[PDB]
C-alpha cells in the first residue's frame, strides 16, 4: 500500500490547530505525508511542534482583512468575541487561496472542521474528506443534529436547548436548568451564516466524520451522530502528545514530599481560563475549608497585581505551608505523577479528563463550557469515577460546595468516594493497557484507506 498524502485545514484557533498538528505526527510516524494550510502567526507559535519536517509541511495563509475585522488578526485568540463574525467571514475568504494550494497539492483526503466549503473543492479537484472535530462526541450528538430543529428567525428558548434530540441515547450525558446557556451558541451568528447550518453543512458534505474520542468511552454518541448524518463516523482516540520528561522543579518536589502519600488535593483549570476575584476567593476559601493539604495552579484573577493581592484578607497566614496558590506555569503531569497527590479538582476539559482519567487521584470536577458539563455528566453521572462540584445559575461555587465534594472524595470514611476510587481504578485500567492508544491510530489509517 503506498502511503497517502493528507491535507488538513483546520480553524483558525490555537485550540484547533493543535489537535490536527498532534494527529498529523502520529499519522507522518506511520509514513503518511501530511500538509498543514495555517496562518503565519500560528505557525510561528507551533512550528516546533512538527516531529517530522520531511513529512509535515506547513503551507502559510494569509487571512485577507475584511470590515471589522482588527489589524493582523488571524486566529481567534487575536480577537474577543465582538470580532467574531468578521473572522469567520475572512476564514471564509480564504477559500480562493485554499483551492489554489489544493490544486498543486492534489491530496488524497482533506481534513477540515468548520470550512464547510471543502466538500465543494472536493468535487472540483477530486479528493476524499474528513470531517474531523477536536470537540467531545457528546456535544456534537446533543446539539447539531437533523433530528434538533433550529429555527432560521428566532433562537431556541432555554427548553428546547435542555431537551436532546430525538434518538439521543443518554439520559445522563445532558445539560440541566441554566447550563442550557452554555449552548446557545449552536443557534448564533458565525461570520455570514449561522453557526448550525455551517455545522450541517461541514457535517453532511464529508465523506466520513472524524472524533477525537474512544468508543469505550463515547460509542453510543457516536452511533447516534453516524445515524443522525447517515455518515460513518472514524474513532481516532483521543491523540494525547507525549507527556513532557522531565524532572519536577526541585521546590515543587520538596514541599509535596513533607506529606503523606495520597494527601494532596492539586488544582487548575487549564491554560484558558481566569477566574473573576469573587469566584477566585471563594476557591480558595474552600481549599482551606478541607484542613487537608492543597496545590492550587491558578492564574491570578484578570486586574489583579499579584497572587497575593488577591487573596481574602487573613488567608495566607492562616494556611501556612499546609496549601499553596501558585500564578505560575506549573508542570502538571509530573504533579500528578507525584506519590503525595490524591486528588485533581479541574474544569474537565479535554486535557485534563484524559489526564484524570489516567491518573491515580480521584477526580472532583468543576466544568464552566457546555463541552466541560457534558465530560463531567459522562465522568461523574454515567461512568461514576468522579464527584461534581454543585454550582449555581451562573456557574457559580461556593465554597462550601467545593469543600464537601473534596471531602468526599478525601475521607477514607466517604462511601462515595470509595466507589470512584473503584470505578476510576477499572477505567484507569482499560485506558492505560498497552497498545490501547496505537490500536485506535492504526484503526483509523485503515479507515482512510477504505
Ligand atoms: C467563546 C466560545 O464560543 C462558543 O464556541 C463556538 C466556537 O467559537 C470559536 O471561537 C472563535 C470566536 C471567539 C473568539 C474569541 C472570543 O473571546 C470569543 O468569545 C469567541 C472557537 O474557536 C470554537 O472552538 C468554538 O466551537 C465550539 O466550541 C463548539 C463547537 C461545536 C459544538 C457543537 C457541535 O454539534 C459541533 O459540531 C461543534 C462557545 O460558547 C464556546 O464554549 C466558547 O468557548
Ligand atoms: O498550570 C497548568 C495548566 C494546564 N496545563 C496543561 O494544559 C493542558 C490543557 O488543559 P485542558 O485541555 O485541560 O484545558 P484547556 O486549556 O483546553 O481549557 C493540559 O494538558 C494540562 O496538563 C499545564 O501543564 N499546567
Amino acid at each position: 500500500k503506498p502511503k497517502l498524502h493528507i491535507t488538513m485545514f483546520p480553524w483558525v484557533a490555537i485550540g484547533h490547530i493543535t489537535p490536527f498538528i498532534h494527529l498529523a505526527n502520529e499519522l507522518a510516524k506511520r509514513g503518511h505525508s501530511i500538509s498543514i494550510l495555517i496562518p503565519k502567526k500560528a505557525h510561528t507559535q507551533l512550528g516546533h511542534n512538527n516531529l517530522y519536517p520531511d513529512l509535515i509541511k506547513f503551507h502559510i495563509v494569509t487571512v485577507p482583512h475584511v470590515e471589522g475585522l482588527p489589524a493582523g488578526a488571524e486566529t481567534a485568540s487575536d480577537i474577543d468575541i465582538t470580532a467574531k463574525n468578521p473572522l469567520a467571514i475572512a476564514f471564509d475568504a480564504m477559500y480562493e487561496q485554499v483551492e489554489t494550494l489544493l490544486y498543486g497539492l492534489k491530496p488524497d483526503i482533506v481534513f477540515y472542521d468548520f470550512a464547510d466549503w471543502i466538500p465543494k473543492l472536493a468535487a472540483q479537484i477530486g479528493f476524499k474528506t474528513v470531517c474531523y472535530n477536536v470537540i467531545c462526541a457528546s456535544c456534537m450528538a446533543i446539539g447539531i443534529v437533523p433530528a434538533r430543529h433550529i429555527p432560521k428567525d428566532r433562537p431556541l428558548t432555554e427548553e428546547e436547548l435542555m431537551t436532546p434530540p430525538e434518538g439521543y441515547p443518554s439520559s445522563t450525558v445532558v445539560l440541566r436548568g441554566q447550563e442550557a446557556r452554555t449552548l446557545s451558541f449552536i443557534g448564533m451568528d458565525y461570520g455570514a451564516t449561522k453557526f448550525d447550518v455551517r455545522i450541517t453543512a461541514a457535517m453532511q458534505g464529508c465523506d466520513a466524520i472524524g472524533i477525537r474520542t474512544c468508543r469505550e468511552l463515547e460509542g453510543p454518541m457516536c452511533d447516534y451522530l453516524s445515524a443522525q448524518y447517515n455518515k460513518p463516523v472514524f474513532l481516532s482516540g483521543p491523540v494525547l502528545p507525549e507527556s513532557p520528561k522531565g524532572p519536577l522543579e526541585e521546590k515543587w518536589e520538596k514541599w509535596l514530599n513533607k506529606f503523606e502519600p495520597k494527601s494532596v488535593v492539586y488544582c487548575a483549570f487549564g491554560s484558558q481560563m481566569i477566574l473573576q476575584k469573587n469566584q477566585f476567593q471563594e476557591l480558595v476559601l474552600g481549599f482551606e475549608m478541607t484542613g487537608l493539604p492543597f496545590f492550587v495552579a491558578l492564574s491570578k484573577p484578570h486586574g489583579a497585581d499579584s497572587i497575593e493581592e488577591a487573596l481574602p484578607e487573613g488567608f495566607l497566614e492562616r494556611v501556612g505551608d499546609r496549601g499553596v496558590v501558585h500564578g505560575g506555569w506549573v508542570q502538571q503531569t509530573q504533579i500528578l505523577n507525584h506519590q503525595s497527590v490524591g486528588c485533581f479538582v479541574s474544569h474537565c476539559g479535554f486535557g485534563s479528563m484524559w489526564e484524570s482519567l489516567l491518573s491515580d487521584s480521584q477526580i472532583v470536577l468543576v466544568p464552566r463550557l457546555a463541552d466541560q458539563i457534558l465530560n463531567t455528566r459522562l465522568l461523574a453521572e454515567e461512568l461514576k469515577v468522579a464527584v461534581e462540584v454543585e454550582r449555581g445559575d451562573m456557574g457559580w461555587f461556593s465554597k462550601e460546595d467545593l469543600c464537601k465534594a473534596i471531602k468526599s472524595v478525601m475521607d477514607e470514611e466517604s462511601e462515595v468516594g470509595k466507589l470512584v476510587k473503584k470505578n476510576h481504578a477499572k477505567w484507569r485500567e482499560t485506558l492505560v493497557s498497552p497498545g490501547y492508544m496505537d490500536n485506535y491510530l492504526e484503526d483509523f489509517i485503515q479507515q482512510l484507506y477504505g
